[PDB]
RNA sequence: ACACAGAGACGCCCAG
RNA sequence: CUGGGCGGUCUUUGUGU
RNA sequence: ACAC
RNA sequence: CACAGA
């Protein structure tokens, strides 16, 4: 530990070096704390010091023993002194010694240790420690150090002999270490081993005395008084809890906590386990007797084979038994009519007869068609004329027509459901209502489907490369590439038209342009017998639309000449059409709103389907080749999921990844993928869902007979013969896992109808029937045989002294008394506009209890800032005000008030609980208690975001440093079933008030006894309809177990008659105590890892076993790791037989806690591991790039036509960051542009050709027009640097040099006329003069509010703002924006700060005549504060414009990459906000001295000139008129760095390197 | 056609 | 069985990061 | 965008 | 004047 050996490993050249930072985990094992024995005298700090204990640990040699004194005026810096002693030998200097005296003040500053070496160099430390845990500390203090010295060395490395000087920082806390200077690992864990011991002489000295400390702020010393005022002084009325909740007595928790453990019972109950597990693993896997390898592997194979011929046997028992349908999985025609120009070409004329006589569908055509031929045409086809006559100078007209139909065809189409309402109690109506609800069979003859994977025609081109559509996207395209041209992006470019022509494409863009016409004609409505007809714009198709309300189905018929369809996509899949003569017709599908997402969606999500497979295959995208048939299966699949659209087939391929992880299961263990069966039966609807499921079944045979190979090539480690889980084709690791989710293309935001609550309801009340009769085993005793919901008192002991024995020793012996002050800290700082968001609220009470009394009226949810401004308005300001009063209403009820609806995700059948005000109010302070508690544990990935990479890539250099090279890993993934629903409530309780300073103890026993009786609302008319029906008579039993229920004749614990809600006493619920479960399932992993590092160190027949053992966890994932070192191959079967048992008794021992493991956990896998979908595969993580990519065009509303663009850029950020390579996230982007174009009308609207080419000359954002990134970088960097790029190459900043001048000398479209939000304001009864008010009164915008009138006008700006202003928007974005197509480039519909889009187009046209001078620097400074990275990275990537390179034998070693692309500039060392505040109002909120902050303040000077001391002043003299745009442009001008991480090889030549590799994978370019 | 181990939707409101 | 109306219409969005 |  | 910094 030698500062001269320290710097004589720095490579210092030429002037002054700022090498890049670095971080340091606590990697090593530490040993035990010293005894620390301290007595504080007004002579001085008197500490006596023990020994470290002496071990293979040697960290620790720096502490000496002995007596050592502080004198108490230097008392205050304990932690800077004790921890940097022993590098300091040589006092502190000034700027004067080794510098010169440049006369400017800074000659003085004292930067810690200043050293010159034998060379003559100049080497500065700074030094510098942090109480913070998160690294966000770390950053800011060492921003803070390396800001407070640069420019007086920078000054003075002119003036001296060609100086060589290096500025270091070292800043440690107590989890890590950043510094930028050359360290090794031991150095930094003996830093911090010193910090930890610092910081605890520094807490006892504090805690006796009271002036050891320098002074807190006064809002520190209010908030902490206030807090701590109100836990003296709450009562929360102990005997009304007891009378009130069940299960709530204080005993309980006081004999918790004065009991101890009983390590008899403990030790019985592990030996008893033990047992039975080892008995267990032997029964399962046939262990015994005394089976070999392929011999255990074929029983394994017959069991599996019987299970799966059960499921089969059972689910056919239950169908139709049917063998043979002719339903199709595409409900849709092949046709692919050639794109032409627009006209009604239907005059065949003797069609108008062959038609009348071929059916209902025939007469139906018949009649619209001779309709149409004999009248007008007005709505068919959009009139051109008067609609460019209204845009230069929104009801639309559409042609409806009543067809003088028959019976027969009338009864023929509600059969369909097209007017079934009414036709609901025929005959053939009711027989085909009840054979609709039958399910198939698992034998049905599903071969079209398996034909069609392989067989199909999709990717062939289609050789309409020159056609209307084609060429306007091209046209498009080549616009806005025209400013980076070069041969790499006419490369990226000829790929994708090349990818625009094939089969697949061309079909989707007609179904999308069908989509967009029932998007838009769902808002219609039509009287009896009327219909509507359409022609759909560059196709020949003619379309028939009944709509019905816009909130249910929409029926559609399509029409089409034989002579126009050219072509056809091939297959079986299809559903058949009708032969009418000359015309093909289509028989009356039906769409809902939820369902027509993916149909718009479709040409964008092929086109990312062809290019990311054919990079994952190998492709290059600048060569043309042929599918090789694998790409077709890919390819086919996805399709065919995307128009399906079912949560069952989602489930059914979601499902491949738990069978097929089961292949890496390494001996003595088997695998077992048949325990998946569980989840697999469920009634069957579709074909497509058969042929997945018998393809499910043969994949779990075969991994069953045969495991993964594992073969060391070269000592990396790689597995073979792995493939395809649907198709069986035989692949690598990285395609494999991709195609796990495949599922994902299913619209995830999908309506819930009425029919499907019953299964939310019943999976909520399911444990509840259950609930143990005795309270025992509910905290009182210990059992060894538990319950369901039952759990251990002396287990749960045992793992909470545990988990507090590692947290002692990470963060010394008095964490309590730093937690206490932390947590009185954060409850005292806290005001009610810090509650008030744009949330939803409860709105039940004790008047929606009844449904006699409930019919009439309709129940609606609100939202908490009303809850919360009115509470503001009442008088109260701080959250400490208001818990007093929410508590005591909550107590006065007896009921927690929740009301339920379902969540759209991709996963199961999740539910979501909505809490009311005073629910919420109580349960944000224990949650924010126990997160504070989390945030101390050093395996909890919830409050550490950082511990989930951490803890994994640490685990190979700390087992590498205690056992060295050549040691086996073995792993094992566990996940949870029924997480919420299985933890009753009090052991929560009992584990939070065990880590708190026991003042803290009566408010949370109190606070979370409510959650032991909840009701929860159901749905009114779901209570209607069962009311109307008085029997159920239905075969699954929950269905008639709640109409009895709820009507009276049998009695359930969870409903009573005539009730509006259920009751639940046991489970918390999903998400409302995150922090809690997480901090259990920390305390039982941690008693885990304590034993099985006993029984290592104990091993098999005495011997000792060398190993190491990590464990990591969050809320309900976690994973075990533990690696092994034996001595011979005889030693090595043994050990790992002895790690199996280890690992395969959790699922043993889980139940004493209360947690019940899922089938899902894979155990015993060697080198690999997965903990939050992230798969790390020995040294290859590998992430599902797929989930990603099919999210790239989930877009928000947003408000104006430039905001847009920022979506696509997050999406496609997203995409780059998931393990994307440069050239197809281009390709990505280039869909996205499609994608833009066609929610702006490109098959919409009639002038879309007038308005492309009126902006094609005037390429504006704003206007419509897209910003392409270069190849090279494709995802990188952002929109701001694209537009920055654009405005100076091409005609935008000479736009913006008018704009600019014009005001020295942003067109938003609203979507409800602001009505709801308007309807909220008026309510609030807000001062709308509040403008005004801050204008005379501005310490409202940087100081907290102090009374009612100023958290008034806090709250009235808050509810202005741009955050507020759209959170109104409801689901399905994309079908209610591309409806707005119909009326946006010809109504009068934007606000610039009302017109049309080609009204503005043509005004902004007129001034582009007047346009004047391009953009000057020095508000290109304002407009772009980071103008100077963006010009460094742009001449970087100018050497690399072509497409030459070779391929390269790719090395595998793939790992995170941060990327730092914009750094922070040189300005004021602080923030403007900070600065501003702290000169303009009393307030230290900035960290410079007194004489210090005038040097930046007139550094800030130098950009304004007008900027004054007095606000009032100040604000005359700028361009803006208020100050609630002031503090926005204050805020603003701190530009924010962008970093961006990649996935790759390990690594300004770090831009150039992820350049050069990262653009094709194997690819090395340039 | 949608939803469902048969709980729903297949238009609603007003006036005649 | 005639006429007139029906959109940011609610369903619908919880806790954390 | 991820989890619960 | 210069120090330390949840
Ligand atoms: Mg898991």
């Amino acid at each position: 530990m030698n500062l001269e050996v320290l710097c004589g490993r720095i490579n210092v050249e030429n002037g002054l070096s700022l090498g890049e930072p670095g971080l340091y985990d606590q990697i090593y094992d530490r040993p035990g704390l010293p005894d620390l024995d301290v007595t504080v005298d007004a002579t001085g700090v008197t500490v006596d010091i023990g020994a470290v204990p002496d071990s293979a640990s040697q960290l620790g040699s720096s502490i000496n023993a002995g007596l050592i004194t502080i004198q108490l005026s230097e008392a205050y810096k304990i932690n800077h002194d004790f921890t940097f002693s022993g590098l300091s030998k040589t006092t502190d200097r000034r700027l004067s010694e080794v510098f010169p005296i440049t006369h400017d003040g800074s000659d003085g500053m004292t930067p810690a240790v200043i050293h010159t070496r034998l060379d003559g160099t100049i080497v500065v430390v700074e030094f510098s420690t942090t109480r913070s845990h998160n690294i966000g500390g770390l950053e800011a203090a060492y921003r803070t150090k390396i800001e407070k010295y640069r420019d007086p060395i920078s000054r003075r490395v002119d003036i001296m002999e060609n100086p060589r000087v290096f500025f270091g920082v070292i800043v440690v806390s107590s989890g890590g270490v950043l510094s930028n200077m050359p360290l090794t690992q031991d150095e930094a864990e003996e830093l911090m081993y010193r910090f930890c011991i610092a910081n605890e002489i520094y807490t006892k000295a504090r805690s006796m005395d009271a002036d050891i400390e320098l002074q807190k702020s006064e809002e520190e010393l209010e908030a902490i008084s206030r807090a701590l005022s109100f836990f003296s002084l709450f009562e929360p009325n102990i005997e009304r809890v007891e009378g009130t909740f069940p299960n709530s007595e204080i005993k309980m928790l006081e004999q918790f906590l004065s009991t101890p453990a009983d390590v008899d019972f403990i030790t019985k109950t592990l030996k008893a386990k033990e047992v039975e597990a080892y008995a267990d693993l032997c029964d399962s896997h046939y262990l015994k007797p005394e089976k070999t390898i392929q011999e255990r592997l074929e029983i394994n194979r017959c069991e599996a084979i019987d299970k799966t011929q059960d499921l089969l046997a059972g689910l056919h028992a239950r169908s139709n038994k049917q063998t043979s349908l002719n339903r199709g999985t595409v409900k849709l025609p092949p046709w692919l009519p050639k794109p032409s120009s627009e006209s009604i070409d239907i005059k065949t004329d003797s069609g108008f007869g062959s038609l009348m006589d071929h059916g209902a569908y025939g007469e139906l055509w018949a009649k619209c068609l001779l309709d149409v031929s004999l009248g007008n045409v007005e709505g068919v086809v959009s009139d051109p004329a008067k609609e460019l006559d209204i845009a230069i100078s929104a009801k639309i007209t559409y042609r409806r027509f009543k067809p003088a139909l028959s019976s027969s065809a009338r009864q023929e189409f509600s059969l369909q459901g097209v007017e079934g309402k009414k036709w609901k109690r025929m005959a053939a109506n009711q027989k085909k209502e009840k054979e609709s609800h039958e399910t198939l069979s698992p034998f049905l003859d599903v071969e079209d489907i398996g034909d069609f994977l392989t067989f199909n025609n999709l990717l062939t081109d289609s050789r309409y490369g020159d056609e209307s559509i084609q060429r306007a996207v091209s046209i498009l395209l080549e616009k806005a590439s025209a400013m980076q041209d070069t041969e790499l992006t006419h490369a990226l470019n000829d790929s994708f038209k090349r990818n625009l022509s094939s089969n697949v494409v061309q079909w989707s863009l007609w179904v999308s342009c069908l989509a967009q016409e029932l998007a838009s004609a769902l808002k219609q409505h039509c009287r009896a017998g009327e219909f509507i007809i359409k022609k759909l714009k560059f196709w020949p198709i003619y379309v028939i639309i009944k709509p019905t309300k816009s909130s249910s189905h929409i029926f559609y018929s399509l029409g089409i000449r034989k002579a126009d369809v050219t072509r056809r996509l091939t297959g079986r899949v299809f559903s058949d059409t009708i032969d009418a003569g000359e015309w093909e017709l289509t028989e009356f599908k039906s769409l809902k709103t939820c369902k027509l997402t993916n149909l718009v969606n479709l040409p964008c999500t092929m086109l990312n389907s062809i290019a990311f497979w054919r990079e994952k295959l190998g492709v290059a995208p600048w060569l043309v080749r042929k599918p090789c048939s694998e790409l077709r299966e890919q390819v086919g699949l996805t399709f065919l999921i995307s128009l399906e659209d079912k949560s069952k087939t989602e489930e059914i391929i979601t499902l491949t990844r738990y069978t097929q992880m089961e292949g890496f299961v390494s001996p003595p263990m088997l695998p077992k993928p048949q325990k998946m069966l569980g989840k697999l039966d469920g009634p069957l609807r579709t074909k497509l869902q058969v042929y997945l499921l018998r393809k499910h079944l043969d994949c779990m045979v075969r991994i069953a007979s045969q495991p993964f190979s594992l073969i060391p090539r070269e000592g990396r480690v790689e597995w073979g013969g792995t493939f395809h889980a649907i198709s069986g084709r035989s692949t690598n690791l990285e395609n494999m896992v991709n195609s796990w989710y495949i599922g994902y293309y299913k619209n995830k935001e999908e309506s819930t109808e009425l029919n499907a609550l019953g299964e939310m309801y019943k999976k909520i009340v399911e444990m509840e029937e259950d609930k143990p009769s005795s309270p025992e085993f509910l905290g009182w005793g210990d059992t060894d045989s538990p319950k369901k919901h039952e759990f251990s008192r002396s287990f749960l002991r045992a793992a909470c002294s545990s988990l507090e024995r590692e947290i002692a020793q990470r963060h010394g012996r008095q964490w309590k008394q730093n937690l206490e002050e932390r947590v009185l800290r954060e409850i005292g700082t806290k005001n009610i506009l810090d509650l008030a968001s744009m949330k939803a609220t409860s709105n039940f009470s004790k008047d929606w209890e009844l449904y006699s009394e409930v019919q009439t009226k309709e129940y609606h949810r609100s939202k908490l800032l009303e809850k919360m401004a009115t509470l503001i308005e009442k008088g109260v300001m701080w959250y400490i005000d208001a818990v007093g009063q929410a508590w005591k209403a909550v107590l006065d009820d007896g009921c927690m008030r929740i009301c339920l609806f379902k969540k759209n995700q991709h996963g199961g059948l999740r539910e979501i609980y909505v809490m009311d005000a005073n629910a919420r109010l109580v349960q944000f302070g224990v949650e924010t208690m126990a997160r504070c508690v989390c945030e101390l544990s050093p395996h909890e990935t919830v409050a550490n975001p950082r511990l989930k990479n951490s803890i994994i890539e640490n685990h190979g250099l700390k087992s590498a440093r205690s056992l060295g090279p050549g040691s086996i890993n073995i792993n094992s993934s566990n996940d949870a079933k029924k997480w919420n629903q299985g933890h009753y409530t009090t052991k929560l309780a009992l584990v939070l008030c065990w880590f708190m300073p026991a003042k803290f103890h009566r408010f949370i026993w109190a606070a979370i006894s409510m959650f032991r009786r909840k009701k929860m609302m159901v749905d009114l008319r779901f209570l209607a309809h069962l009311s109307s029906k008085s029997e159920s008579r239905s075969s699954d039993p929950f269905r008639e177990a709640m109409t009895d229920a709820f009507h009276g004749n049998r009695d359930v614990s969870w409903m009573d008659k005539g009730r509006t809600y259920i009751k639940t006493e046991t489970g918390m619920m999903q998400g409302i105590l995150h922090f809690t479960s997480s901090l259990l399932h920390s305390c039982v992993q941690s008693f885990y890892k304590s034993y099985f590092v006993s029984k290592l160190k104990e091993g098999y027949m005495g011997e000792s076993i060398s190993g190491v053992v990590d464990v990591i966890e969050g809320s309900d994932d976690s994973a075990i790791m533990i690696s092994i070192r034996p001595k011979s191959d005889m030693d090595e079967v043994r050990s790992r037989f002895f790690v199996a048992n280890l690992l395969h008794s959790v699922k043993f021992l889980n139940p004493l806690f209360g947690i019940y493991s899922s089938e899902k956990s894979t155990v015993n896998t060697v080198y690999c591991v997965e903990y939050n979908s992230e798969f790390h595969f020995h040294r290859h993580l590998v992430r599902p790039t797929l989930r990603w990519i099919a999210a790239s065009h989930q877009i928000s509303e947003t408000e104006a036509l430039a905001s847009r663009q920022e979506d696509y850029s997050n999406l496609l950020t997203q995409c780059l960051e998931g393990g994307a390579s440069f050239s197809l996230t281009y390709l990505i982007q280039c869909a996205q542009l499609l994608h833009h174009y066609m929610l702006l009308g490109l098959c919409l609207h009639p002038l879309f050709g007038t308005f492309m080419g009126m902006l094609i000359s005037d390429p504006d954002p704003a206007l419509g027009f897209f910003l392409m990134d270069n190849p090279a970088f494709a995802g990188g960097a952002g929109f701001r640097f694209n537009l920055w790029r654009a405005c100076k190459t091409t005609d935008l900043g000479r736009k913006y040099a008018y704009y600019f001048n014009e005001i020295q000398g942003s067109v938003m479209v609203y979507w409800g006329d602001r009505k709801k939000y308007q309807a909220l304001l008026n309510r609030m009864g807000l001062p709308e003069d509040w403008v005004e008010q801050i204008d005379e009164n501005p310490g409202v915008l940087y100081r907290r509010a102090a009374n009612k009138k100023e958290l008034l006008l806090k709250l009235a700006e808050k509810v202005h703002s741009p955050g507020v202003t759209s959170s109104l928007s409801k689901g399905h974005v994309v079908p209610r924006v591309v409806a707005a197509g119909v009326y946006l480039l010809s109504r009068h519909c934007f606000r610039f700060s009302k017109a049309s889009l080609i009204k503005l187009l043509m005004m902004s046209s007129i001034s582009a005549m007047k346009h004047g001078g391009s953009l000057n620097p020095n508000q290109e400074r304002m407009l772009f504060p980071q103008a100077q990275e963006y010009d460094r990275v742009c001449t970087l990537l100018e050497e690399v414009e072509h497409l030459t390179g070779k391929f390269v034998v790719r090395e595998r070693n793939i790992v995170r990459s941060r990327i730092d692309l914009f750094q922070e500039p040189v300005d004021l060392r602080c923030k403007a906000e900070d600065l501003v505040s702290e000169v303009w109002f009393g307030l230290k909120r900035t960290k410079l001295g007194p004489r210090l902050l005038k040097e930046e303040w007139d550094k800030l000077r130098a950009s304004f000139a007008w900027l004054s001391t007095d606000p009032s002043e100040t604000l005359r003299d700028g361009p803006f008129l208020s100050h609630v745009q002031f503090r926005n442009f204050i805020a603003h001008v701190d530009a924010k760095s962008r970093s961006v991480r990649l996935l790759g090889a390990p690594v300004v030549t770090t831009i150039s390197q992820v350049v050069r590799m990262n653009f094709f994978p194997g690819f090395s370019l340039e």
